[PDB]
């Protein structure tokens, strides 16, 4: 037979671990999955016990969700709590400031007030209403904790798990008993969600940090609820019920976490689904799963959530706290000067060894306005970006498409020479962008290849889900065959991005030393543009797909590389749609389809600022640069293409193309649509989640 012995729950205390045990004999009757119970003091013990296999699994508030995910501990949340209604359900909810009817200050006018918080650390407790209050505080940042900044601000507050001996202050107004006072359980009446409502009703604060929902789960009677407004953002007072006009900040649910190494994700999930069905939201008298006897609150998950959903792998902590919340912790660790002066900076984000070579190059000579990240992939580098650890960088119309499905815009294009309309241009800045010309190239001598006999040959593309190396050739086959299965269009490839193991990267090389074969950046030598028609130039393919100007820049004496010093443009054709062929100077006349020019991308947070700097940057080190080519030539690399393309004259704006889909146009983005219905990628599954 088979065996599973359990999956190991971490509870928090005693209450927990109670419901814990009646938990796991109720899966023993219904005959459900196993599920064992350890018992922890707190949050930092569960998260300690889980990654040194003491435990599988533990819910956490999103503040928690952080902790949980650096390093040692390394944690990643699986499962989403579900909360709302079957009918609207979400994994987001509202910070919310709570008060009394009957006062008339705001939000501004919070000083010398008291508070009531849910915990230290604590999304809606203390992570938002800390954050939001920043500017009040006076705080002087590092190393005097920004604790004493509040202590000093609020006259008397309850923050349960608040040193009560360094910050009595936060302290003063918890009403636990004897070392329970001010403590990180529910030892303390004033703890998590409805103890810090608690704390608003007995009149001890007179504001309370909690969620939208807690007065309507702890006041049933409707009229009671009359007594209470919220603090909204606009400094105005607005009922209970408008929460979603006025929060402080709206957040991601709590999620269960689990090890990123081996993590049991799938027992869990299996444990949960099925948990979940037969004592959900009113299934069983039995046990309720988001239930807890009138004693407590919230043990083991959120008391009426409604069930949960599963976190695509991709996701991270970092991920899934969405790039505002996410840098918003971290920033209480920061002052004000430091904060100020990252957004400031531009962070690009290099993909590969090279172009993080050159970005360095490019950052000595920013005077602090620019600096480096990198990573591997295009993919890669759009997740930086999204963490807020990353801010820009240009990208083919393909990734534009993931960039922006991911929540980031375009901001400044990539302009090429103007099809002999233009000069060495004062103007290129405005001059609206072109597109670029997608071709087929194919040898000269191959005088029986055709369009239209292309199915079956060997294949040379830039990388998987790029404009002319991808989506324009295979939507094309796409649009004939119907099928979905693009590894058999072609006998053989190099489509670098693509399974090592499949005929897609079989004829891809590697780099130097035959490492990082079919590897989606520069270290493949069969990479990009000039890597794909490489690929045809040595006979590995029998097509590349490429842009027109490629083949031109790398024949002719124009490319002094090994490969590529006795190429001449004669030597190559195109293959035209109608199954003629043409020369490479009739690009125009013979393409497969216009491609929208490369675009800078980044968060909305960043556009402006970005915008500044890269103008700024142009100017010096631009084409027409005044440190080029002195010093240093941004939009040079010698035929490598290294962030942004060679033959980019500068970059220019959009003119209102300020979405993905505006940028792309209509009739493209619903092509790539088509084509990602085959198989999507880890991140767009990822954003899917995110965007909900
Ligand atoms: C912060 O400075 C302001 C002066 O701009 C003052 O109103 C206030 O008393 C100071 N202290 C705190 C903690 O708000
Ligand atoms: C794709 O299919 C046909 C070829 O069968 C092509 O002519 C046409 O452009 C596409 N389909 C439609 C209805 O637009
Ligand atoms: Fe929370
Ligand atoms: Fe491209």
């Amino acid at each position: 037979g088979r065996r599973r012995r359990s999956v190991q729950w971490c509870a928090v205390s005693q209450p927990e671990a109670t419901k814990c045990f009646q938990w796991q004999r109720n899966m023993r009757r219904v005959r459900g999955p196993p599920v064992s119970c350890i018992k922890r003091d707190s949050p930092i013990q569960c998260i300690q016990a889980i990654a040194e296999n003491r435990a599988d699994a533990v819910t956490l508030d999103g503040g928690f969700i952080y902790e949980a995910g650096l390093a040692p501990y390394k944690l990643r949340p699986v499962a989403a709590e579900v909360y709302g209604t079957e009918r609207q359900p979400r994994t987001h909810y509202y910070a919310v400031a709570v008060v009394k009817k009957g006062g008339s200050f705001q939000l501004n006018e919070l000083q010398g007030l008291k508070s009531c918080h849910t915990g230290l650390r604590r999304t809606a407790g203390w992570n938002v209403p800390i954050g939001t209050l920043r500017p009040f505080l006076n705080w002087t940042g590092p190393p005097e904790p920004i604790e004493a900044a509040v202590a000093r601000f609020f006259s008397a507050s309850c923050v349960p798990g608040a040193d009560k001996g360094q910050f009595p202050n936060l302290c003063r107004l918890c009403a636990g008993t004897g070392e329970n006072k001010c403590a990180f359980s529910s030892q303390e009446p004033y703890f998590s969600y409805s103890g810090a409502f608690k704390c608003l009703r007995d009149g001890a604060g007179d504001v309370a940090f909690i969620r939208e929902s807690t007065v309507f789960e702890d006041l049933s009677d409707e009229a009671e609820r009359d007594e209470y407004e919220l603090l909204c953002p606009d400094n105005t007072r607005k009922p209970v019920d408008k929460f979603k006009d006025c929060h402080l900040a709206r957040v991601p649910s709590h999620a269960v976490v689990a090890r990123s190494v081996n993590g049991k994700e799938d027992a869990i999930w299996n444990l949960l689904r099925q948990a979940q069905e037969k004592f959900g939201k009113d299934k069983s008298p039995k046990f309720q799963l988001f239930g807890s006897p009138s004693g407590q609150k919230d043990l083991l998950f959120k008391d009426s959530a409604i069930g949960f959903s599963r976190v695509p792998p991709r996701i991270d902590s970092g991920l899934y706290l969405g790039s505002g919340y996410f840098t918003a912790i971290q920033n209480l660790r920061k002052s004000e000067e430091e904060v100020a002066a990252r957004r400031a900076r531009v962070v690009w984000c290099a993909v590969g060894e090279q172009e993080l070579r050159k970005c360095n190059q490019w950052s000595g000579l920013s005077e602090g306005s620019v600096t480096c990240s990198s990573a591997s992939t295009t993919e890669d580098c759009i997740a930086l970006v999204l963490k807020g650890e990353a801010d820009a960088m240009s990208l083919d119309g393909g990734y534009v498409y993931t960039a922006g499905k991911c929540g980031l815009v375009p901001v400044l294009a990539e302009n090429y020479k103007s099809q002999q309309s233009s000069d060495p241009d004062p103007n290129c800045v405005d001059r609206p962008v072109e597109g670029y010309l997608a071709v087929a190239v194919v040898r000269r001598s191959d005088t029986s290849l055709t369009w239209n006999s292309v199915k079956g040959k060997k294949s040379c593309h830039t990388a998987v889900d790029r404009t002319a190396g991808w989506n324009i050739p295979m939507g094309l086959l796409f649009n004939q065959t119907g099928s979905c299965k693009f590894d058999e269009y072609f006998s053989q490839s190099c489509a670098p991005g693509s399974d090592p193991r499949s005929n897609l990267c079989a004829l891809c090389i590697g780099d130097e030393q035959g490492e990082n074969k079919c590897v989606p950046n520069s270290n493949e030598r069969y990479y990009g543009y000039t890597g794909a028609f490489r690929c045809l130039a040595e006979n590995a393919g029998d097509v590349a797909f490429v842009k027109d100007v490629t083949v031109l820049q790398n024949t002719d004496g124009n490319n002094n590389d090994a490969w590529a010093k006795d190429l001449k443009l004669a030597d190559f054709a195109l293959l035209c749609l109608d199954g003629k062929r043409k020369p490479v100077t009739e690009a125009r006349s013979c393409h497969l389809a216009m491609a929208p020019n490369h675009a800078v991308v980044s968060r909305m947070d960043k556009v402006e600022r970005l915008k500044q700097v890269l103008l700024h940057q142009q100017a010096k080190f631009g084409r027409n640069g005044s440190d080029c080519p002195d010093k240093f030539c941004l939009f040079q690399s010698e035929t490598k293409n290294l962030l942004f393309n060679d033959n980019t004259e500068c970059l220019a704006r959009l003119h209102g193309k300020t979405t993905y889909e505006k940028y792309l146009g209509p009739q493209y983005v619903a092509g790539i649509t088509n084509l990602k219905k085959c198989s999507t990628s880890p991140l767009l599954e990822a954003c899917e989640f995110l965007r909900k």
